[PDB]
């Protein structure tokens, strides 16, 4: 098709321009990064605790913190958080680790009009585990670089797709 | 951690205050209550019919009515309803009982601009089965008490979690 | 019940009125139609390509285009599209064919502020495969007729349900 091979030439140009524009920055705090396509996991084991921060660059942007007390590995404290605009906690609950789905029947603390004092203690709980406003600022730029890399990979996949046959 | 044990002391105070503030009221109509964490089920078997009202106190608040004609147990009439502000029916469809998921391919009657006459007959159909505005008012206070009990249980779980180690 | 048999008589009247008001139009372009209740699939195999347009009349209205290059059947280009108001592409990604779920970890091109030039090439890519504004206009009337047929079937199912016993 005329359109297809022109679309391929155009995608070639876009890939050059976006690579030229340019890598992944680091997170302070001894985190280890695990990439699964658009999903990133930052991991820290400290003092009988595993802390996992999970975000997906496809999506208001959010990240999920999972705190596992290694004494009792079946139930994790899960804190859904906003980042970018403001940091802030949106929801807290206990979940089974490694489930295919949030148990809808476990209680979820929505923070919408939450007592400022309980809210601040929750923020301090996160800060003590490394998830502070510095972490949230560093996450923005990691997320931003990761989105650009995956977008470039997508243009390549699209170019390869359209050029096949 | 300094913060952790202070967070525990604060949660201790909150648990006392919320229990002090204070149980589950009853539903008129011979309903039986089954609690699964934040999900409640109210059940009635009357005249060849099983009526199940399901709501989850995590979440505009809604409840689902499931009518099963005991002659043909495979397909249930499902009425998604709003409660609190106004009663009102939001959606009606037939679903297989005991499915893991709403069959997306079964027709769903959205009530958004629904003929008032069909709407009123649907309201009368529910009222005949006990789901009236009295039921919906009683549900608000049952839901409200159930949310408070589960929130108290959550503070205890949080306090226990943070205090461990 | 008094209400039930009156509801049955009323549903009888509604079914007559809606059938009286009146079938499924055709899609230009050699498409084959497969109905699964409220989900419709339009299918075309052309030049080493399978094109599938899927929409569900329950639901802003949208349809999904799936392009499979028969050389490599494991990954399909998926274009989520709006129809009715404007045509337009909302999201593009690669997905495994025949999955139970969108892989959340595959990159999704949201078109929200997308470069007009990449957007137009995507529109041309669809148009070359038959998904043009003519197709989208024809789809509106197919969807509209299909919703009416399924609604009539729903009134019959409701009438049959309420009349049983």
């Amino acid at each position: 098709t005329d359109g297809d091979k022109a679309f391929v030439d155009f995608l070639s140009d876009e890939i050059k321009e976006e690579r030229k524009i340019q890598t992944l920055p680091k997170m302070s705090g001894g985190w280890e990064l695990e990439l699964n396509g658009t999903e990133a996991k930052l991991v820290r084991k400290v003092a009988g605790e595993k802390i996992t921060v999970t975000f997906n660059i496809n999506n208001t942007p959010n990240f999920v913190v999972e705190v596992i007390k290694n004494d009792d590995g079946k139930k994790a404290l899960v804190l859904d958080c906003h980042y970018g605009d403001i940091f802030s906690i949106r929801e807290v609950s206990f979940q089974s680790t490694g489930e295919s789905e949030w148990k809808d029947t476990n209680y979820t603390l929505n923070t919408d009009s939450l007592d400022w004092a309980l809210y601040d203690h929750l923020m301090d709980f996160l800060a003590d585990r490394g998830v502070d406003n510095t972490f949230a600022d560093e996450l923005v730029e990691l997320s931003t670089a990761l989105e650009h890399q995956e977008y470039i990979t997508f243009l390549e996949d699209l170019k390869s797709f359209v050029k096949s046959q």
